[PDB]
């Protein structure tokens, strides 16, 4: 049998023995079925790559239409399977329009049904679009476009192995268990670098305060890398992540890191996936040739993103947190749920000798230059007697609690259990 | 320092005589107010560019939320004056608190009362962040916003700036009514306005403009930014309208990823706040960067598809020319709901150019033919797919194109069809 067959790959999707299909098998170019992933009642089509390369006609996409209002009314998640050129050119502009119907069926269940895509096969024209519209894409490497894919398998049968987990994390969120949070506690803290100036990947951290047992499903791992988002479990739980990463750009908002964050805020927002913001952030970066309208637009979004959230959003200073960095990082004032931080974090408007140049300019502009760098850092050392330092920030009320760094796992997932499912 | 006074500005930006205060005058940076523009109850804030350059503390910060909520509560418009360097350092973390309170007021109001940023001077820091929270942004000529896309309209001046920003006010707050008799009076012949050769390119805001009504502004939102696709509002026999148009001037009138973004925004903004959409389509493809990058109009032609998708105000469309591809499906297409389809007599509604389509249908018998007959072969082959495909009869006996006008009819036909759909769902 070809590999490309739908039924053959429908079937490996599937629980073995589940799939029942929606409709006679056909010439169409679509094969769609209902089936099971681990128990989960789940809607799928495949498009056909035996027939015209899989490209898209009328009568394809009235099944994909189909199987889209199928999965709707019982409220099931939705996998689309993807191998196509684009639309049938000689059936000229009603495969446009059936098309388009697909488009407006994914826009109908957009925040309603789950929806992931898994990219097997070249996709392009309609087919590029199609999963684009969809919450989780999954591309096998035998299928620029940056960032459109989410996530990278490392084969076929490995695609529809993360896309079969992505249903039991949308679908079988689960409780918070606060017995499974203590016993998965350790010391975070002891994978920070000794020196606070030095830089590391922010993935271990991660790592360390999901589950042990569960795997880490990165989000678009290779665009905008200064910023890690993706999808794990917190002591059963599906839970959203997102960290700075200091070891790309400093760790520091972009542009394209901006709007990384705000789209994955938007995803989990409307699931109701709660999020663990995890902050070690310097500042935020221009474009290229020095233009600030992309942060500044991108910025705004995720400003948005985490105003208007309403699931429980709970951010841990490790380190450093500045400026307006801080603010678009989950912060008090956007509503974050709850605000913890490790010992040694600085909650500040910016680095203390930095701040201090500002502050003091004419003060030190007027003093002899053989003693104006020792008054600077002089007035440095006193800023951050005041300034700085979680306790500052704990009397003013952006942070609510330091945290014992052995207890980061469970000081997390209490936060989040005490939160209502919506408001914030 | 007088002209920047702000209650100066308020008064010059408020109908004289109804300025009345929120709270009592202060060194917070900030005065906050209650108007009305040309009788629209509206409030209004103003950062003080002669205190401590207008840096914002905890204490300002405070009179904007308060403005924002009083704005709020009384479903009022409310319009920032903004001249800024940022936040106030010396008040360390709590005036990036307050700052962010700001900015979360902003997000309240977001899509339930228009709000409108006048930047008369240097905003920077939070103070750049906030104009772009809002729904519009009127930037005067001796002013910059720093820490393009994020200015939508550019005075000629401080005054002007406050012009523009009271004309905003009453696009959103006196959208007015359709009138059958005043549209039909403002009819002419559209279609006049195109070049004679369908290769030619053209400036399509001649054709927005005479759709509009003659006598009122077309308030162009980013003119200068994705200058393949316009946007703005204007009147339509009296009513607020939005308008999106290709413009076959730049980048051949194609879409790509900023000019899907532009329209993608402005479709949301319309939509939140009851304006009727005017879609006029002259698109022959989509582009990539100039890096052949994909995932940008990927992405934001995704979102495009969204706005349109979703969108529940009244949202007619207008092929001119010609409709291609994906475009074409993107472009307010009978697929995504779109209230009425119309077409000119001669336009062209396919999935690519006839020259094009049989260059791929039919790529081997075109091959094989001898070089010096491979042409003649091509524009027969072209001509016997155009008869079957492509134009407007078609296009009505499928069902994507509802009704081929008279263009010398555009303007009333456009108007008609808004008027008489529910103002929503589609
Ligand atoms: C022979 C073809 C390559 C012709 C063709 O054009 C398509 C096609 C169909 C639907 C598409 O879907 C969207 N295209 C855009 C473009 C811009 C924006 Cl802003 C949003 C969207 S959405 C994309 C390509 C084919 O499949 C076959
Ligand atoms: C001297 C200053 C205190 C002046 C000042 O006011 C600010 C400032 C304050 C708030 C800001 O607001 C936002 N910054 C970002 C960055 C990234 C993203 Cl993604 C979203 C947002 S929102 C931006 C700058 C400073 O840093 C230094």
């Amino acid at each position: 049998l070809d590999p490309r067959d739908p039924l053959l790959r429908l079937s490996n999707f599937f629980d073995d023995g589940s799939v029942e299909l929606l409709h006679e098998r056909d010439r169409s170019g679509v094969l769609a079925a209902a089936g099971t992933v681990n128990g989960v009642r789940t809607i799928a089509f495949c498009t056909d790559g035996t027939v015209m390369g899989g490209a898209m006609g009328v009568e394809g996409c009235t099944h994909i239409v189909n199987a889209y209002d199928t999965a709707i009314e019982d409220q099931s998640p939705i996998v689309g399977i993807w191998h196509s050129g684009g639309a049938r050119l000689a059936e000229g502009v009603r495969a446009l329009h059936a098309v388009g119907q697909v488009f407006e069926a994914m826009i109908r269940a957009s925040g309603y049904i789950p929806q992931i895509s898994v990219v097997v096969g070249f996709a392009a024209g309609g087919a590029a679009y199609g999963p684009a519209l969809t919450d989780v894409v999954v591309m096998a490497p035998e299928s620029k476009k940056s960032g459109v894919c989410h996530i990278v398998a490392d084969d076929e049968l490995d695609a529809y192995d993360r896309g079969r987990r992505l249903v039991g994390l949308f679908c079988q969120q689960g409780h918070f268990d606060r017995s499974k949070a203590e016993a998965g506690d350790t010391d975070i803290h002891a994978l920070l670098p000794e020196s606070s100036r030095r830089a590391y990947d922010v993935r271990p951290i991660v790592t360390a305060i999901l589950d042990a047992d569960t795997p880490f499903d990165e989000f678009q791992a290779n665009w905008a890398p200064s910023m890690v988002v993706g999808l794990g479990r917190l002591s059963g739980r599906t839970v959203g992540v997102l960290a700075n990463n200091p070891l790309r750009l400093g760790g520091c908002l972009n542009s394209e890191s901006a709007e990384k964050a705000a789209r994955f805020v938007r995803l989990c927002d409307a699931f109701g996936i709660p999020l663990v913001v995890v902050v070690d952030v310097p500042g935020y970066l221009p474009g290229v040739d020095q233009e600030w309208g992309g942060v500044v637009r991108r910025g705004a979004k995720l400003l948005h993103a985490f105003g208007e959230c309403t699931v429980p959003r709970v951010t841990l200073v490790t380190r450093k947190t500045y400026g307006g960095a801080y603010i678009a990082m989950n912060s008090r004032s956007l509503n974050a749920t709850k605000v913890f931080a490790w010992p040694d974090a600085e909650v500040a408007v910016m680095g203390a000798k930095a701040a201090v140049g500002i502050l003091h300019k004419k003060k030190l502009a007027a003093a002899p230059e053989h003693e104006r760098e020792a008054l600077h850092d002089q007035l440095a050392a006193e800023h951050e007697r005041i300034a700085g330092g979680v306790d500052s920030a704990l009397d003013i009320g952006v942070v609510d609690e330091k945290i014992d760094p052995a207890h980061t796992r469970s000081k997390l997932t209490e936060a989040l259990a005490q939160a209502p499912a919506r408001r914030g």
